[PDB]
């Protein structure tokens, strides 16, 4: 499966990564971005986690294969 | 681009991965694997170590990208 993470530092909250794929990405209380879920097996959740990744202007989105 | 890690405490030396990937993965003094590069650009490479990290028996070895 995948897991995703955010870069609480890198993170500015642009929020493009919420609004591509809002099951995977919402908003925390520092303003920035945060996983929703902790294990992605659906490979549709997984393509707009990594459409999101590819969109973040500052690159704070990475993702893990297990 | 990609980067691959070991754990270091899981890792029981089947070594499995250095055999398939063997430009990926080295065996420490320790008797464990360890990535002998810190970032995987061609796509090649990628493809035998996720060939390894499905090989491995305890499941010691993950691929994150950004
Ligand atoms: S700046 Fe933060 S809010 Fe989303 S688009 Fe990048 S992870
Ligand atoms: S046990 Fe260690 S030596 Fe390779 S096959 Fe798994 S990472
Ligand atoms: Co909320
Ligand atoms: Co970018
Ligand atoms: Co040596
Ligand atoms: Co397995």
């Amino acid at each position: 499966a995948w897991k995703v993470s955010v870069d609480q530092d890198t993170c500015i909250g642009d929020a493009i990564c919420a609004s591509l794929c809002p099951d995977v990405f919402e908003m925390n209380d520092e303003g920035k971005a945060q996983p929703k879920v902790e294990v992605i097996e659906d490979e549709e959740l997984y393509n707009c986690a990594k459409e999101a990744m590819e969109a973040c202007p500052v690159s704070a989105i990475t993702i893990e294969e297990a």
